[PDB]
């Protein structure tokens, strides 16, 4: 688990004008996000377009990153489905391409129980067969309203090695890293990240770090000096960034602004997503530029 | 859309003690359900625990109940996922089964804008190619809140014959009425049926219709002839019978009634559901016994 | 406390341009009431406008309406506050005026635990001496939510005679209602009043009774008639109205309806409540003479 | 903004002041004069006086006032003071206003109005009259959706505090992308954060400041949090934010206000450590942690 503390991308699943998967343009994305100097990457999530995608793309994308990073940088195959026989079958692959861990949302939809949930989670367990596993929260999108003793639990199950904390709350940032004085702990929230990690959070998770993952490093650096200022500029440029990127939609956003930096070929989400506003592409452009040219 | 309006039961998915799909008890079930006197079913619905199943899965299920039940009662084929393109797979596939009409719930998961939505269900009605289209309204489990507006525009699709109100509010069940007064709407929530029917609704699809649904139409029979006390008396006898379920989870609970009825081989939900705790059998047991006794 | 069963109009306090009580208007409105064919008024609730007003003037009104009133028709004081000693003193004054029942709103702002709750009903009983007690919940205004249980308790509570149940779930109306065969139980929401009557409701508090009082009371008449069909055209009527009130605001529209019939003088609610927009006078108007015209 | 540079000196870390009540729940006025003096010997730059914290909404009006100039008697001049005189009527709230200019405050705050819904242009022009009524004392907007139920979206917050005469707001919220947004949009503004369990956080993301209810027992720490921030010593910071963190966690289980009435009990502050009905008493079990604490708290402060 120790290895896992890190800035890791949520890489984003990149598509053609088909909507079938663009296979160059994931290799492209995958090797861009190495040159930023990222420690890892998180694959098939949210940001991953998990959710509209089967079992098969999910595993095409998985063995091809492995392909491309495996022992380069820390890999997390997010594995979760609502099913936990879905779940434990994309466990099992990312165990066969040699991932790091695995990673399940809590499943949705339907009520759960938390005892439904843990079962959940010791089945991925075993189906990932020593890959340790990221617990991932986000009740923003999941529904799931986790108590602290319910987290608690979650995160001493035999097997987790880690909690992706996507959630604002940063007083429960501090009691679980109180608790937990040695779990990897992301911050899931890009634009909150400096107060997440000030909380006790010791690195991070997100879709902004496709494109500008080194702020967010000097974000690690710059606290750890005990630059302040340092800190706050680097999230104020990241949160001047997130503002238009919600504006125009964000996964969407990103994979544009990755189209002007020349790594993805064709800019869409799957649908029921749609195109980004084609007035939003000046401001996406220029910050293309503006980000080519920072770094 | 006018043959479209009545009671249908949202048909239950029956599976083996290896949850792969139990193709004896699914035919047993259908059948069952005709001889209570439904109007027709609904099939691969949330009841019907389509989420945990792959896109092959739902097809299966789908033809499976053409053949046992077409030309006999009415047939709906929830065919709604997150991806338009997989809700398309599966809108072509029940036009090829010879189903009535298709359905889809408002996609969830990622925050999609209301015209994504609206394009959505129009792709689906494409692929639909002349069955009409219910749009399936359930906010508690999408998370999607819809302002009226919206609703009126959604069900003014061309294609759209029927809206699925799985809602409580029934303000707003009797504004859609003002604003539709030829639209079938379709009662959610089977605790209240017998006020939404007051409200505006013109029939329902409801998940306990599975054991009881002569006690839908009862209520149809008694408000339609100003039969109201035994309107009250069967919602009040129907919703003792939704306390229990809720106390030992509604589907399994369904499927253990269903499985003393005879009708189910064995009573279990996919994971992550898990099974019915042993205390409750007794009341599931009498359950079974007082319907078979009534009829 | 069977003698309080009915329909309550939620009697407006009127002011005049200097935001003073006035008190000829509310003589007037009162007698307006009593001429319409209500059972009784529910003075100084949310509608009366209890919260923008000091305890003086609180008590001001509820003394000025047992004159006008008291022997005629039922009289429930409101006198709810958030301080529990506050509401006592209104509870002894409602007492001394001759009111037949008291009522508080769930105190609200500050998170009150359940039993809090509970010892607050104790004490405003005891002060009232003897006048039975209408617990009056609304959560979405007082954000607090009760379980079923809790208001199980609560309304068992010695002293308590009714329930106010402002709450568009008629499941739990159901609920309450089988659980308590005698309990006097009253629809809060206007615009789903025929659906709350099916559920279990035997009657209503609303603050558009003021303008149209006869029109519940046709709704009561025809659903013990078992004519639907009247019920239904009745509550369709009154939704109509309730959509526009709901667009001009529904304290102030209520008022200069009332202003238009000759009963309101000012039809002013305080600040920080504003006017109603003048585009909305024409159609307040028009509605004012077609209810007069209908009597 | 014109408004925000004049209000300049309201920065700071401010207590929220709790009322005492005597064993009949009337204002204990000694208790308050001997809270209101142990907030200055603790370092605190200010205090907020009447608002969610000092039970103001179940308090009279003249009680409000009591409370207000008693408080003025006790501080005026020597440190910030802030009348938080928000009703849910405009006029009460007016009242106020006036009142806590006569007794000399140096601002004056109001929580949205509650309870009603009210449009957005209403709640504009219920600060607008009760900036009035303040004559040249500066507003605090005062921001606590969790409560008020009132949820403002950030082109509305945006225009509220450019009022004029509105010079800081209480952010009571903990979103903390949020609080960065309204720190970019307005350089100068004075803005405090609200909730305690997260001050190191809020101060990161762009706060200039704090109002809360648990700086009347440890009003210090929070003071060692913007010091070690200021010097850039993070870990300073972490540490006494843990430790406030520790004893939030007691006051939530306890009942928050109770619970520091309490603590300043066995600190010898205040005489009877109740609430307001319908607020109950601290259960007996805690007392023990909540003595632990006083001693813990004086001992640490000599
Ligand atoms: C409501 C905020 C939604 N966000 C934050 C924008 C960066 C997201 O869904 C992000 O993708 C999340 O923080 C993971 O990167
Ligand atoms: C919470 C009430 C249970 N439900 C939802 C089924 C999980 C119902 O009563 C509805 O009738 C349901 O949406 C389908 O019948
Ligand atoms: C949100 C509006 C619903 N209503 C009914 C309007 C007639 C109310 O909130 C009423 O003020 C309430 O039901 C009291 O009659
Ligand atoms: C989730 C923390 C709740 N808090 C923090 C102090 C215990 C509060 O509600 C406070 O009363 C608020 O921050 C004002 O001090």
């Amino acid at each position: 688990a120790t290895n896992l503390r890190g800035v890791m991308a949520a890489l984003l699943t990149p598509f053609d004008q088909q909507q079938a998967l663009d296979k160059a343009s994931l290799r492209r994305l995958v090797q861009f996000n190495i040159q930023q100097g990222i420690d890892g990457l998180y694959v098939g999530g949210s940001t991953g377009e998990a959710f509209v995608q089967s079992l098969s793309e999910r595993e095409q994308v998985l063995e091809i990153v492995a392909e491309e990073a495996k022992g380069k940088i820390k890999l997390i195959a997010h594995v979760g489905c609502v099913s936990t026989a879905e779940s434990q079958q994309l466990a099992a692959s990312a165990k066969r391409y040699g991932f790091d861990a695995v990673s399940a949302v809590t499943p949705f939809y339907y009520p759960f129980s938390f005892e439904e949930h843990c079962d959940h989670y010791r089945a991925i367990i075993d189906s990932a067969d020593g890959l340790p596993m990221v617990v991932y929260n986000i009740p923003a999108l999941s529904g799931v309203k986790l108590t602290l003793d319910q987290i608690n639990t979650l995160v001493t199950l035999p097997g987790v090695g880690a909690l992706k904390q996507t959630s604002g709350d940063l007083y429960q940032m501090e009691q679980i890293r109180r608790e937990h004085p040695d779990l990897v702990l992301y911050n899931g929230y890009d634009n909150i990240f400096a107060s997440g990690l000030l909380a006790g959070a010791d690195g991070g998770i997100g879709s902004t770090y496709n494109i500008m993952g080194w702020r967010y490093q000097g974000i690690v650096k710059a606290l750890k000096e005990g630059d302040i200022q340092t800190a706050q500029k680097l999230q104020t440029e990241c949160n001047k960034v997130i503002d238009l990127l919600i504006k125009t939609g964000v996964f969407r956003g990103l994979k544009t602004v990755l189209h002007y930096m020349d790594v993805v070929s064709v800019p869409l989400c799957r649908k029921p997503f749609g195109p980004v506003d084609e007035k939003y592409l000046p401001e996406l452009k220029a910050l293309a530029q503006q980000l080519m040219q920072e770094r």
